[PDB]
């Protein structure tokens, strides 16, 4: 099939803070065990963790970023290593989050020293988004048990979450001069930004991937139709989150407006939206 020709008018953006970061980043990789072999070194090693991250906060100060590359790192781990024994693997990790393997132990510890002097409105929101990614192993696990045919609205609602999106911008929060106050993070437009952005991202992600759990697979086998046309139909998916996150900027605007913010919150939280939005073109490139 011929892959579209996706655009995104956004600026490419990559952070200028990426080798110094891989180092800290590889650094604590090799404290944690968490490459405790040369093949396990050599899948990190090619994953590009590093790049990966320097492409979701490319704004960030160095200090910032390195913490989202551990965070990547784990994450890859985690993925490495993994529907009961997955339950449980997931249930351990989740736990930690509740101060409840050395890729555990090095969950907790990583989020102890992520929450550590941060706001419980934000620690919040990051657990409940990373436990929501966590979710998505067992979820999909779940829905292999069954014959029928996958949906895909109820793909799409734990795509989002699947996809990483969501944890990963909460970590934006940390490069910015303040957090979020909890009425713009949660506020509608938002809402609405965060899943058109991580569906975007998510959906041609997809399309450079084509296991069952797939936007284009999924329209292909509910419709019988060829894996070109399955693709197109992705591709017009993929134009209305664009055109949703468009849409939604200009919201966001409107609402910060009517919430008669400090000028240093609505600096902030137009700062981490068009964050959201130069991942549409990092991570497009990055695929
Ligand atoms: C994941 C989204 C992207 C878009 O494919 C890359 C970003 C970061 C990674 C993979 C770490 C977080 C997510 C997992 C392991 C799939």
């Amino acid at each position: 099939f011929e892959i579209p020709d996706f655009y995104v008018p956004f600026p490419l953006e990559c952070n200028p803070h990426l080798e110094e970061a891989s180092r800290a980043m590889w650094e604590w990789i090799d404290a944690n065990g968490l490459a405790p072999t040369e093949r396990a070194r050599d899948r990190m090693r090619r994953t590009g963790a590093d790049l990966s991250g320097a492409y979701v906060w490319p704004r960030a100060d160095l200090d910032t970023l390195t913490i989202g590359l551990k965070w990547i790192a784990l994450t890859f781990r985690i993925d490495d290593q993994i529907l009961p024994a997955r339950m449980t693997a997931i249930d351990e990790l989740r736990g930690t989050l509740h101060g409840l393997s050395p890729t555990a132990r090095a969950l907790g510890a990583l989020w102890q020293e992520t929450a550590l002097g941060r706001p419980a409105t934000w620690c919040d929101a990051f657990i409940g988004h990373f436990e929501a990614f966590l979710q998505t192993y067992t979820t999909e696990a779940g829905l292999n048990a069954h014959g029928a045919g996958l949906r895909l609205d109820d793909y799409l609602d734990r795509r989002m979450y699947s996809v990483g999106m969501p944890w990963l911008w909460d970590l934006d929060e940390l490069r910015l001069p303040i957090f979020l106050p909890g009425s713009v993070r949660t506020c509608g437009p938002m809402n609405k930004l965060r899943r058109a952005g991580a569906l975007h991202i998510a959906l041609v992600n997809d399309v450079f991937s084509v296991y069952q759990h797939n936007a284009v697979t999924i329209i292909r086998e509910a419709q019988g139709c060829s894996l070109q046309e399955a693709v197109d139909q992705v591709a017009v998916l993929v134009e209305a989150q664009l055109h949703t996150v468009l849409q939604a900027r200009q919201e966001l605007l409107e609402e910060l407006d009517r919430q008669a913010l400090p000028s240093r919150a609505r600096e902030a939280a137009v700062d981490y939206a068009a964050n959201v939005a130069a991942n549409l073109s990092g991570q497009l490139v990055w695929h």
